């Protein structure tokens, strides 16, 4: 029971009681007492990163992988905290938590200029739900207790706790047996709100549900699918909702937006007369101009956060609610409406949506040498099972991936959709694998993304964390080249050079096979489209044999323009479209997944 | 003359008029208009980085390399700005400027949740002299004009300018012929202040001058040496003042502090009866407890910043002045005192200091296999010329390097002494080489530092920026291991693993030769101490031949405890000391440098 | 039912549903649309103060008198908000709420040195649970809805809502019949805790 211990020792009991089992971090002098308490306690597995930014993105991937997870990132004073800001921003922007813990200079030296001491509280405030330098040892467990309530409550977001060295080592009295986590705050919709929502949905003749990341955040994916099935309403996931209904479900109508979207998704949204928004916001990359997105449509919006409602457009009905509480009531009310014979039949509208999904395609089956990227994603759909979990960040790699890959369970698309920091992919994928060693993790990067934090592959080697990394290499910042076409230029976006150690990369610059191997991983390079599939097979075998990351690098043609535009009705198709399965053979309409 | 142009076009004329010729950066959609204006203008050479943090530390190295330089770092919106915070902190903490320029979302979308848009103004405020989102196109040249005044004036520090996309492209009328830079503010000491300072110096019987980074910041190194020569007063540089008097000068008395210090420097400081501080602050790693540092000593402190004076101790005489203005007057007053026969002879005190410098040494000449790090620095002193310019960051690598390497001109020790962010070394060294292609740049890293931003070597390959990187590899976070001895542990600090592609690294984990070669550079690995010198010779040859970075990796013994302690009189010597030149042959007392 | 109205008309329905019946204030040009909506709605009794600091402490006394009360303090842009800071500090310091509402310059002119315009959001942040300039008219009811949650939940404290003139007068669709106050967050001790204390 009650006993004298260091404040960091009480902190270990608190993290244990809050369900922490894993941490990613980089030790330093100012945070050694915490590491000492973590060693003495046991039962937190620590993974040492090779950049503090790598530890922070591993924590993000750990959070995102499984509902209720909270990744922990640990660092010393000074530059470790400033290296965590990009991750605090990324987690804040997507409404997910990580817990960052930094060492700090002793309290009495906070406003002197002590070595490697910085005002991390002020720097991190704009990108956290709480950022606090703890000023008393007895407050260390209470701040952690309040941190966990905030990471779980309302709109979730990250917390940074900054620990002065003397606060860490100071003795306190603490009783772990008496510690209890705080209740989680989550507002719930009333029946009056939900019956009104179902009333408007029954009155719409061509409705769609837009299912956002809040559905997954609430762990409500099964309820979302059940509600759509009862009402026979087609479902359009946002990028952050992707996976909350399987891609081969008859009601899954594609994705909508300016970039990570399908031609059939956009066409179905513009044909609809109602958008039933659950756990989405209405992001600019999803809507385009809001006047066009809402034209002729009733808009319902359910969000856990009151000030998200009305932020970018005025809904016809806005409801403050956790997505699981709201969907429980929506299923119950729809079941009552079904018993009463009041749910309209929707066979015609559903058939129109399925006809769009069958015909408005983009070509993937290219035999070109050098390889066209869209062929890579077709081969990934064939090579990996329906249980595949993809990890990606940003670039033409990621946009075409979202256009062409398919996903079948929630939290099998792991993507930092609002902030998009380059370098996220490798550490996030390691964090997913740490959360779930049985997860079939496959990452997608372009060459530039892959280079930012390439050193994290050695983390996978040192700790034997296996996954497959697909690397699509155009020796370009490809997304920025394509955006520069409006300025009639191609400037500071090329990565090619004659590699003095590798004439076999043919002027593409970095030799990613050699780099990955020096970092202790396995790697295969592919020049021809017919060699992609066997390469994925060797990679699975190499992964089982050595239990390290395996990189499959595909050498792309230098220049491919991915489909995108400024409005839902203005997306330009640069590459070939398709209206037949032979050109686009991995659409779920044509292919049985696993 | 006067003409209509985009605000970014006016920004190019302003940067030109302010002497900018180089930028380091990573383009993105939100900052494309600036890149378009930079392409159209010509005459700024852009170096594309492979991490935004790499661009920001390149800018720091460019600033530090040459007086009056200001490195420029360019990035897009969102995570690019958050990736610059560590560099803004590093530059702020050492009182040096960089100019960071980020793209931003259009003004009318700043408080919506636009894609990759973040409140970088609020995040960067604690670590900049100015951080401003520019809200009008006509203000773009005025903000840059005020930025340059602030980067040069008072205590220097960095500025971040955040540019909304619509502000960048908006047309304005601007006349480059009428643009003029603002005057620089620098307070100057009065003759009354300086005559009082010289009076106290003449009254001291055993004075030392402590010459800080402010002397170099003011470009006053030649005046500092001249003043010390006229007064015959021994000079103790801080780590940030190192190089402002040559290490082989008869008055250079060593360095003082808890870590980057000499046994003879500390012994000379504790024997002195006055510290004449010029352009230093009195940093905790330099002083230890201030009660012991000041015991029995008069303290003079000259600083350009009023609130630096008295911050950590109360000087007997504090003077607000730029170091060059103050040293001009100090030379003039000392010349008057010399003509008047009023400067005391100091042969005895100088002889005592030189006797300490001759006898209180640390051994470097180790024949051990595996190699002892101190032998590496002895070989670096022999291999490179007196014009060598070292670049380093932090770790046992850097601390022993500062204890054992020697430097002979100001701005030939390039070191982020207050913030110490891992990964700084490679990009800072590239920035020094970009500032001065004739500089003989040699970097020193440990393996962990080297891994953080290892991908930046490919920048050196793509652009042919040659320098030598000395990599001392213990497969450890060595400084953190040594600090963990107080907690009787060795925990989360090892980087070793059996590399499945390289049994020749013998369980040291990452194969840095293979990684460096895949990045397009050259690399040599050394296992035996007698092979270090030939390796430095091949590296010079490989560098001349291929004009890329050349890495020389020395395989160290896993565990070496560097000398350090908690007070000037409490530094523990773990490894062998020396009192004879055979054990420490590269001290300047024994070796003629070049 | 749902109807077109100004954002400030919707704010009156929200204040009504949240139980406000009284306000203490000093009008000015930048907060006139709010006063117009209060007058049209009726049923908030306004008491005119003879110093903005006096309205702000009237609001404190109104809160403290009766459990569940929330005093409301109204003022115009500029110095009216800076005159409310001492009350926001005093309410925060004692863990009690007041709701301060200030007028503000229109959004397009927020960083333009417009007459009597100040960054009250930044000034009031240290002494409030929330201090916010509302940047969309449709957000006015939602900001007020979150404010009442914050003033009642956890450790109570005050909120300042800052309303740009153009946000006040813009039209929105709002249904007073569908508005519902948010649930109040109040942690409870477990029986294991209370038995240990006894
Ligand atoms: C290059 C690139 C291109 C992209 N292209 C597109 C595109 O074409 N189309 C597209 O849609 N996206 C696209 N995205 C992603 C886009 O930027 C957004 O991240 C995404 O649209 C937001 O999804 P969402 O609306 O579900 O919001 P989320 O960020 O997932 O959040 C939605 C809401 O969930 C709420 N919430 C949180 N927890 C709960 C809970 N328990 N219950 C209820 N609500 C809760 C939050 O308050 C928030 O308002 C792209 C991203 C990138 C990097
Ligand atoms: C691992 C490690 C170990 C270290 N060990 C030591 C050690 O043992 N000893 C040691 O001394 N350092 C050590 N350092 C470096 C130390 O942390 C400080 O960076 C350094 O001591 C500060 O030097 P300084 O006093 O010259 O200050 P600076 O940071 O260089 O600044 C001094 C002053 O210059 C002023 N100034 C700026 N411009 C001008 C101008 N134009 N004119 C006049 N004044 C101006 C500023 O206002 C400031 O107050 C170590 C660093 C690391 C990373
Ligand atoms: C830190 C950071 N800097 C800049 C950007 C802007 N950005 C988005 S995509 C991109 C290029 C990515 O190139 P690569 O990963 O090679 O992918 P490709 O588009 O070529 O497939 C850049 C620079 C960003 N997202 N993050
Ligand atoms: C971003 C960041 N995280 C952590 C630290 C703390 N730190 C200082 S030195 C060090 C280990 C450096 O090891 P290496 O570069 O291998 O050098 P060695 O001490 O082994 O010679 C660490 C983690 C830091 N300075 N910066
Ligand atoms: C993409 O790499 C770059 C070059 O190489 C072609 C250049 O010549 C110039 C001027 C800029 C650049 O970024
Ligand atoms: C019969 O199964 C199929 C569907 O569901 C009806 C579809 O919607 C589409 C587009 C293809 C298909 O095979
Ligand atoms: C330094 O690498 C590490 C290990 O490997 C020896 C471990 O076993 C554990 C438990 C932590 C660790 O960081
Ligand atoms: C004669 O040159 C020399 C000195 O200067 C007098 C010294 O101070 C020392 C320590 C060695 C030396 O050779
Ligand atoms: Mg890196
Ligand atoms: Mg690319
Ligand atoms: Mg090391």
């Amino acid at each position: 029971g009650m006993a004298k211990m260091r404040a960091v020792d009480a902190a270990m009991y608190v993290l244990e009681k809050e369900g922490i089992t894993t941490a990613f971090g980089v030790p330093g002098a100012a945070i050694n007492p915490f590491y000492s308490a973590m060693r003495k306690h046991g039962g937190i597995r620590h993974i040492l990163a090779r950049h503090v930014e790598g530890a922070s993105h591993m924590a993000e991937g750990y959070t995102r992988a499984t509902a209720g997870n909270i990744g922990v990132c640990l660092g010393t004073s000074g530059p470790a905290g400033t290296d965590m800001i990009t991750a605090l921003y990324s987690a804040s922007a997507d409404s997910i938590p990580i817990l960052c813990i930094t060492g700090q200079a002793p309290r009495a030296r906070l406003h002197k200029e002590d070595f490697q001491a910085v005002d991390i509280e002020a720097i991190a405030k704009p990108v956290s739900k709480m950022a606090v330098t703890v000023r008393e040892a007895a407050l260390v467990p209470r701040v952690l207790q309040q941190a966990f309530h905030l990471m779980r409550s309302g709109r979730p977001g990250p917390v940074l706790v900054d620990l002065p060295f003397d606060v860490q080592v100071a003795e306190i009295e603490f009783d772990p047996d008496m510690y209890e986590p705080l209740p989680v705050y989550k507002p719930a919709a009333s029946r009056m709100q939900i019956e009104k929502a179902v009333e408007m949905l029954i009155q719409a003749e061509r409705p769609v549900i837009v299912a956002g990341g809040g559905v997954i955040n609430a762990d409500a994916a099964a309820l979302l699918q059940q509600f759509a099935e009862l009402t026979s309403v087609p479902v359009i996931p946002t990028l952050m909702g992707w996976g909350c209904i399987p891609d081969d479900h008859e009601l899954m109508a594609g994705m909508v937006g300016l970039q990570t979207a399908h031609r059939y998704g956009n066409a179905t949204l513009l044909a609809s007369d109602m958008v039933f928004g659950i756990g989405n916001r209405f992001a600019q990359r999803h809507t385009g101009s809001v006047e066009k997105y809402t034209e002729g449509r009733k808009i319902v919006h359910i969000d856990i956060e009151p000030t998200q409602i009305g932020r970018v457009l005025c809904p016809d009905l806005g409801i403050v609610s956790d997505a699981k509480a709201a969907l429980t009531l929506l299923v119950e009310v729809a079941q009552e409406m079904q018993k009463a014979g009041r749910l309209p039949c929707r066979k015609e509208w559903v058939a129109d949506c399925q006809q769009r999904k069958r015909t408005l395609l983009r070509k993937t089956h290219f035999d070109n040498v050098p390889v066209k990227p869209q062929r890579v994603y077709e081969e990934m759909n064939k090579a990996f099972g329906r249980d595949v979990c993809y990890v990606t960040t940003i670039g033409l790699s990621q946009i075409a991936a979202a256009q062409m890959l398919h996903v079948f369970k929630d939290r099998h698309w792991i993507n930092c959709g609002q902030a998009g920091p380059l370098g996220w992919t490798i550490p996030a994928a390691l964090g997913v694998c740490a959360a779930d060693p049985k997860r079939n993790v496959v990452a997608i990067s372009g060459d530039f993304d892959f280079q930012f934090l390439i050193e994290e592959l050695a983390v996978g080697a040192q700790f034997n964390i296996p996954y497959i990394h697909v690397l699509v290499n155009n020796a370009y910042l490809g997304l920025i080249r394509q955006s520069q076409m409006a300025f009639d230029m191609d400037y500071c976006v090329q990565l090619a050079f004659e590699n003095i150690n590798s004439s076999e990369v043919n002027g593409y610059g970095v030799d990613h096979v050699k780099v990955a191997e020096g970092l202790g991983c396995k790697a295969i390079r592919v020049f021809k489209p017919e060699d992609i599939a066997p390469a994925f097979e060797q990679a699975k075998a190499l992964m089982a044999q050595y239990r390290v990351p395996v990189v499959v690098e595909v050498i792309l043609e230098r220049v491919t323009n991915i489909s995108m535009g400024s409005e839902l009705d203005n997306v330009m198709e640069f590459e070939d479209i398709a209206d037949n399965a032979a050109d686009a053979p991995t659409e779920t309409c044509f292919m049985h997944y696993e």
